[PDB]
RNA sequence: GGUUGCGGCCAUAUCUACCAGAAAGCACCGUUUCCCGUCCGAUCAACUGUGUUAAGCUGGUAGAGCCUGACCGAGUAGUGUAUGGGUGACCAUACGCGAAACUCAGGUGCUGCAAUCU
């Protein structure tokens, strides 16, 4: 696409670490990511979160990107997100209706930001799972999108200009 | 298998069942007249052996104590560094760091010199 959303960046990696029978095992995490300024970040902030590292024990492998595979269209995703206000962070699961993972990024964030308290410091989220379009609950607006696939319902939905035209 | 002189590391050796340095490589007991202790040979200061392995040193064997690690607690509490949010107080954020228990493990010692042995 254009000037990103947030691009999964796979970055992988090791550690790599010191004179012992040990070192760290294999890892992964996917994360959301604009490049390589995020992509360090984000894996030194993983690092601190689950796993406990270090800066310099974590090493980065490689990177590869994100663009789309699977249609621009019209996964609906099931997100798992975190939000910081007024205290830490309290745990969600929003499941939106989206165009694509870019896209997916700018709409929490906006439900994040206005409905739920978010400024700045935040991050960002755990997981963004994919789902059937008749499975999708919870509920409003996606409702209405299942529905138009149907259709039908795309014939409905065909609303907005509407007032406009004259015929 | 090493007992023991002299040590060092000095909580991996504090404490409480019971097997072993030992027919001429101990401790004991006996002379405790005496140099010697006195208030009593007990303390001790001395001279020695019926023999006895019971204690003693130390070696054999078990738990609370404890160091050291692994395991979660899993980078958590806390923290210098740069800063966003909160009404306040207060909080978070990236940059570097990172204690408490838990359970499991190792060890009821180590190491060196000599009196150097059946």
């Amino acid at each position: 696409m254009g000037a990103f959303r947030f691009h999964q960046y796979q970055v992988v990696g090791r550690g790599l670490p010191t004179p012992t029978d040990e070192h760290p095992k294999i890892y992964r995490m996917k994360l959301w990511a604009t490049n390589e300024v995020r992509a360090k970040s984000k894996f030194w902030y993983f690092l601190r979160k689950l796993k406990k590292v270090k800066k310099s024990n974590g090493q980065i492998l490689a990177i590869n990107e994100i663009f789309e595979k699977n249609p621009t269209t019209i996964k609906n995703y099931g997100i798992w997100l975190r939000y910081q206000s007024r205290t830490g962070y309290h745990n969600m699961y929003k499941e939106y209706r989206d165009t694509t993972l870019n896209g997916a990024v700018e709409q929490m964030y906006t439900e994040m930001a206005s409905r739920h308290r978010v400024r700045f410091p935040c991050i960002q989220i755990i997981k963004t799972a994919t789902v059937h379009f008749k499975l999708c609950k919870r509920d409003n607006t996606k409702q209405f999108h299942k529905s138009d696939i149907k259709f039908p319902l795309v014939y409905r939905k065909v609303r907005p200009p509407t007032r406009k035209l004259k015929t």
